[PDB]
């Protein structure tokens, strides 16, 4: 007689919480210009095969991204006035809880 | 007799939460210019086969993103005024529960 | 005899809350000009043979975007008033649950 | 004799809550100009086969998008006033459950 409980298991698992706040660029305060480029992705692809006596020129205007700000011209007072400012995070959650329990009882 | 319980899982499992608040490029503040270019994405080919005495000219007047401000004139004030600033972000949630029983009764 | 309870399962499984608020480019301010380009793609392609003796000029004006500001005058003020900014996140839900049992009861 | 119960589950399922806010370009204030391109796509294919002394000359005027703005004139108040703004995201639920049971009652 087998009277079993056999756990032969192949555990790779994830359990994760992630809570509460992520700010990328806040509160950014420029007098004249901001410029502010976010993540650009370049994936091209150039192949230039030339033969006997050939030219190939592969000669583009610009780069992917291109910002320009000139000639800007204040007179007057350039200001920014904040009375109060609260970045407030409560995070009483984001709890994991893992439970595995074996129980044989054998009469 | 064989009275079994038998777990020969393959676990590759996946439990996530993702809670509150999640904020790019906020509260930007420009007196002249705000310029911004947000996740441009380049998956152009080109291919040139020159042959004998060939001539290739590859020559687009400019790339992906041009972006330009120039010859702004302020003459009197640029301001911002803000009287109160609240970012509250409150997760009593995003808990995860992963449970696994296992119950053998014999008589 | 045999009474089994078998668990040979693969889990490749996903789960997953994602709860809140999720801004991109809010609140942004320019006294002159607010310049944005969002998330662009350029998935072009350009072949070129060129023969013996042949000429091509691939020469397009321009690239995917482009956006300009010129030539702005202000002679009084320019001017931005919030008198109260609230920015609330409150996620008491998102939570996840993954249960398995086995109950073998035998008489 | 078998009384079985046999889970040989090949699980790659999917199980996903989104749930509160998602805003992209909210609240933006420009005193002259405000420009926004967004998602633009650019698939466009081009071929050019040139034979002994031959020309081919591809030059389109201007690329996918242009945007242009000039010669703005302000002789008074440029402004903006808002009283209150709230932004509230309150999410109780996009909760995520599953469950999964084996039962065996052997007499």
């Amino acid at each position: 007689g087998k009277v079993q409980i056999i756990n032969k298991k192949l555990d790779l698992s994830n359990v994760q919480s992630k809570c509460g706040s992520k700010d990328n660029i806040k509160h950014v305060t420029g007098g004249g210009s901001v410029q502010i480029v976010y993540k650009p992705v370049d994936l091209s692809k150039v192949t230039s095969k030339c033969g006997s006596l050939g030219n190939i020129h592969h000669k583009p205007g610009g780069g992917q991204v291109e910002v320009k700000s000139e000639k800007l011209d204040f007179k007057d007072r350039v200001q920014s006035k904040i009375g109060s400012l609260d970045n407030i995070t409560h995070v009483p959650g984001g709890g994991n809880k893992k439970i595995e329990t074996h129980k044989l009882t054998f009469r």
